[PDB]
């Protein structure tokens, strides 16, 4: 039963699920995969992602009931991918955006091409609020491509790691969007740098779930006890409000 | 991976373990079995187990540092075993007594031979603080003994039931102490009338875990998916203050 903690799937907030039937649809596939447990971290980003908190809460609550029809042992909690701008710590701190699972944990995001100095900066500046950043796909970031000094300078300050399902799947020979961020996920499982990983889905058409395949790949690559801590134990803790 | 929410585990506050060597060898055991996550529901009880609360805490904490000696995927939450005494109801509802995980809902116990009027009295007026009671080893109440009328009516006021893993198992022929809580114990999982199954358990002499049995013996008798849902489902959701 793997806990995804990177999700798009309330419905008409975000560039995920734009219908009900669209979030049915992407809760029963996660089902599908083993997926149990997941936490809705629709996006809140000054300047594209500004959809107002009261109506994210509304229909996340909506789509908390239609998860009911998927299974009933499937367990829906809230949360959000915050894009770091300054305006966002002061949100943070007075709750005004919500923590994974109402925990100290918060999942951050930043641009492919934000320098270490301000990734750097800005998750400092969130750890002085006593709230831990759970850094959204790390393979993203040009800051730390092939460096694992930076994503442990990081680590070491208080931070975790999130890579996406998808980029752990192999490189296509037709047609692939991803080769980048691909190697550079490989590498930071490689070097041991990854805590958890999750979906990142947002629909049935080129952002699904690959949580299954994810799981079978780094089973065999690194072996069943990895597989179960990024995929179970350390989500596990995150939503159990735990430090890692 | 187990869920259980009914524990004896914290050291020098009651009948459970006396020392940290006795709550690391429970937590050990309680792993071995399969459980990975334990809700510390230690006794709470004017007259008879009357620690004071901030003892508790204090050595809960420590025994949750234990924990990371037996395995780094064990966790522990905070809970309580609640008496039910006229007292408890402001101390629950101003929060000086824990509910299981900080959730919704609280762990409550009667004596043997509480008439069902009181049982009854007392989880309305809990219910009243919008808290939802999950009944301590329902095998005990002689008021419950081949009863399914009234524990539906509990279950319908929004109560759900606990059994102790130890009632699942099957009689001794010679020695047994548990006859009629085991003879109960199977009627409520005939009925279906069971939502938890936990331990319950104080120590390694008279009082383990009997998880790992009580899940094949459930899982053979009533099916695979029900010894999933009263062993990892619904405590799941108890954990994580969902509705079961
Ligand atoms: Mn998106
Ligand atoms: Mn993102
Ligand atoms: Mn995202
Ligand atoms: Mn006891
Ligand atoms: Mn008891
Ligand atoms: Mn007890
Ligand atoms: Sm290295
Ligand atoms: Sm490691
Ligand atoms: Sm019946
Ligand atoms: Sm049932």
């Amino acid at each position: 039963g793997m806990i995804d903690i990177h999700s798009h799937i309330v419905f008409d907030v975000d560039d995920g699920p734009k219908s009900r039937e669209e979030s049915k649809a992407l809760l029963a596939e996660s089902y599908r995969q083993g997926v149990r447990t997941i936490v809705s971290t629709s996006h809140r980003r000054k300047g594209m992602f500004e959809t107002p908190e009261e109506k994210i809460a509304e229909n996340f609550l909506q789509v908390r009931e239609i998860a009911k029809e998927v299974a009933s042992d499937l367990v829906i909690a809230y949360g959000a991918e915050i894009y770091y701008t300054p305006d966002v710590l002061d949100k943070l701190e007075k709750k005004r955006i919500p923590t994974l699972n109402d925990s100290r944990y918060a999942l951050i995001e930043f641009s492919m091409n934000t320098p270490y100095r301000d990734i750097h900066s800005a998750l400092s500046k969130i750890l002085m609020l006593g709230i831990t950043p759970v850094i959204a796909h790390i393979e993203r970031y040009d800051a730390l491509e092939n460096n694992e000094k930076r994503v442990r300078e990081l680590i070491d300050m208080g931070c975790y790691t999130q890579v996406n399902s998808s980029h752990v799947l192999k490189p296509k020979l037709f047609g692939e969007r991803y080769k980048f961020m691909k190697k550079r996920a490989q590498y930071f499982l490689e070097q041991d740098l990854v805590h958890v990983i999750a979906s990142d889905m947002h629909n049935l058409d080129g952002r699904p779930p690959h949580m299954a395949e994810a799981y079978d790949l780094v089973t065999q690559k690194y072996g069943e006890a990895k597989a179960q801590e990024l995929f179970i134990d350390n989500p596990r803790k995150i939503v159990m409000d735990q430090l890692i």
